[PDB]
């Protein structure tokens, strides 16, 4: 349950598939999910994946050597307080595809190596159902 | 059967989503990954899971001949029951995801870049397909 964490020792790879499956709750304000480099506190984010309830927006951005990259945002916030959801998050070759129920919702162009992505975090105002690395 | 058509083909990283029903008679069906429209074109991945005779049948197809088959653990479908199942395409090959775990790795005989259409049909009923 949150705060989830997933170890990647090998990393991932063009094909890696994240499903986060879970509930908003009713007074939701925002949750995240992170591809980290790193389980050491403040670690680089190759990936943060920032649905953001009270604001109504998705916001993606990066972390690298402590200080963060610029915010880009998606079309819209495809997630409801009281609603589940179900989030896909591909990995490929160039950037990563986050698919939220049957539509491609964004796409974030890598910032990092994906070589270097090595453990999973899911945080924030969210009740898992159940989070499968495939 | 229903066709998906893949102009520009598939790429580590594509996803195939399918949701749907296995009939409470199915005998067995099938989702190929085709090269093309023509018939009896190459199949790059030949999914097949029979449930008459409890099992999942990997192969591919190259100049109207098939390969040898490989068997994956066990049955996980069942006549009156939904079913969702993901192909994954990587580097090395054909991830198979059925329910909530990986089923079978099915790795690359023919060049994914040749896959041009996906196609799915036999004794099963379907409620989605989808293609990230």
């Amino acid at each position: 349950n949150v705060p989830h964490k997933s170890s990647l020792p090998e990393g991932i790879r063009p094909g890696t598939v994240l499903r986060i499956r879970g509930l908003v709750p009713p007074n939701a304000s925002r949750f995240h999910v992170n591809l980290l480099c790193g389980e050491e506190q403040g670690s680089d984010a190759a990936l943060h994946f920032n649905p953001r309830l009270d604001t109504s927006e998705v916001v993606f951005n990066s972390k690298e050597q402590g200080s963060w990259g610029r915010e880009e945002r998606g079309p819209g916030v495809p997630f409801q307080r009281g609603q589940p959801f179900e989030v896909l998050i591909i990995a490929s070759a160039d950037g990563f595809k986050a698919v939220v129920g049957d539509a491609q919702y964004h796409h974030f162009r890598h910032r990092l190596p994906l070589a270097r992505v090595r453990l999973v975090e899911v945080g924030g105002d969210v009740q898992l159902d159940s989070v499968r690395i495939f």
